[PDB]
């Protein structure tokens, strides 16, 4: 049951809306129901055959356009669009899905657009430094080079909590370091079911490394699609897809309202989930594309360290 | 006579154009000759006392007018700005001396605008994985480590020839280390005497840690100041600044057209020039700001596994 919910992904959270396109035609066919509202200025309406051309810029249409002609591993993330109507710019994070392009739409504050190459640049600027510190690190630590990373994370994403959440033999899982700011009670030490984090949701870490929910009590806004497809189409490697009402819950229950988590995969292309690096916040909080490809990457290089550390100990 | 057209030089390269603004009024105190022509569509446009309000868009200007209230640490570069009316799109590198801010602007595919994020962190990422490399490298090998080093910056940077010029005790330097396009005549292994690099030149490199030169035989431009400027502008610190006409010379000799130079300085802040990373075209050759920035930080790295290198066969 979980998984065919997951991985259709018809409920989005409303920080962003989507899109999906036909490969061939590169026509709308599925919207989220806030795109309407997000892209345009309700002379026709963003619906089902709707043409991009319409909703953005000459050149942000184009970009989008182009897009369908690359391997999903030669995307090169995210797009900065304009609307054509407003002008209003948002970052499109696009993936694919066989003959489907879907796209992800991010707001980007105005004073923001002059600024996406610094602001890239810098991020990923933070996220090196931070890998050569691990890489400093003594070996013979699992403890320590957790301790590290936990840090790290937590300087660069600004999260109230940040974990290191190992899955053991039986799937059940240990927080294994932690740092938070000031206050707040500490997980460190504990352990969990393996049934909190349900099989559906490791496997789709496996491909979808980092996934973030801004506000776990925001009103889910549903994906609509072409009524001709004679199947669902899987949107679950959309940036915006809604958690699952238990894990909603869940969050709210224990005042996390926000995260962000980082799948730490070794032996990656024996490849394993060893676990996740999971950042709480007390209230909502957003952080922009950029600087969550740059933790992708900071994820990247802890779990070859991880896995280091794993056959050093063996 | 060397540090007096280098100080006090006045003339760029042709691929972009320069203004010098004033620290308070943030008006036009210094242009390049060219600048009229890049920047505007033609009481001039530009000049002594123009209002950067009325040559870009507004949240170029903007960009630019924050700008010049940050300190130079914290200049997060570049800027992507454009020209009023018609939205010519440039990067703005932002650097500050005595008495003004000082942009660089390289221009940008206009198509290309959407992509700017998508390219920055590409090469970023490119150059965090190159990072990687250098540090799984067994150490007790400076050899293993430049010729390492030379590979990735050739993977990087798509020029004919990468060397590593490590200078010696006497200030003369050799080739070190080197990879080529097929074809190419090595240089290997050879020693050229400290006269070929100036002591200014090699003071030059402890502060501007990367130098471009697109093309040695383009016609230079000269940047125009008012007269009563209480101090003399200096270009040190442009990514424009033209090569004395002697290098420039020389490098038509050795038909490298086009250069990319790279400083690795140990103990960065015992500090000292230990060499560069020197990149060669056989034709003109550029690439834009957010790569060399890259390359920066992986030169950055280099030097510190440099001088580790060094201590340990000590
Ligand atoms: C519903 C009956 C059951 C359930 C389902 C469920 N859980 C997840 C996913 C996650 N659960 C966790 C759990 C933890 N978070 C923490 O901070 C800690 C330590 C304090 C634990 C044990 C995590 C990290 C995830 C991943 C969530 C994310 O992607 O950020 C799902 C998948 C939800 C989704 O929509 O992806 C589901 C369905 N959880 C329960 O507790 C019930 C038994
Ligand atoms: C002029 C009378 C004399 C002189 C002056 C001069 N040289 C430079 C700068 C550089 N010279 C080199 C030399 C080499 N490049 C190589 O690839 C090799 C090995 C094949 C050598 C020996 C280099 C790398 C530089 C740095 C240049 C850069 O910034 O890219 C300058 C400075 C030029 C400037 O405007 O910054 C000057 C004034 N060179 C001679 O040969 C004369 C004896």
């Amino acid at each position: 049951a979980y998984l065919h919910h997951m991985q259709k992904g018809k409920m989005i959270q409303p920080f962003g809306c989507l899109l999906a396109l036909d490969e061939k035609t590169c026509k709308v066919i599925a919207y989220s129901e806030n795109a309407p509202e997000m892209l345009t200025m309700v002379h026709p309406a963003l619906g089902i055959g709707t043409d991009i051309k319409t909703l953005f810029t000459a050149p942000s249409a184009s970009a989008l356009q182009k897009a369908l002609g690359f391997a999903e591993v030669l995307l090169l993330n995210p797009v900065l669009i304009h609307c054509k109507t407003s002008g209003k710019p948002f970052y499109a994070i696009i993936h694919r899905v066989t003959g489907s392009m879907i796209i992800d739409f991010e707001p980007v504050k105005p004073y923001e657009v002059p600024m996406t190459a610094a602001g890239a640049l810098q991020s990923y600027k933070l996220a090196a430094k931070a890998i050569t510190r691990l890489q400093s690190l003594p070996s013979g630590s699992m403890e320590r080079l957790c301790d590290t990373m936990v840090q790290e994370v937590f300087e660069l994403t600004g999260y109230d909590r940040v974990m290191a959440y190992k899955f053991h033999e039986d799937d059940h899982g240990e927080v294994i370091a932690e740092i938070t700011k000031p206050g707040l009670e500490p997980y460190l030490g504990l352990h969990y079911p393996a049934t909190d984090i349900p099989q559906a949701s490791r496997f789709l870490f496996m491909k979808n490394k980092v996934r973030m929910i801004v506000d776990c009590h925001a009103k889910h806004v549903r994906v609509l699609q072409d009524e001709k497809l004679p199947f669902d189409l899987t949107l679950c490697g959309s940036t915006l897809r809604a958690p699952h009402s238990c894990h909603a819950q869940y969050m709210a229950n224990m005042d996390s309202i926000a995260s962000l988590v980082m799948a730490v995969v070794v032996n990656d292309n024996r490849k394993r989930l060893w676990g996740l690096v999971v950042c709480h916040n007390t209230t909502p909080r957003f952080v922009p594309f950029p600087l969550r490809y740059a933790c992708e990457f900071l994820a990247q290089v802890f779990a070859i360290h991880v896995n280091k550390e794993i056959e050093l100990h063996h």
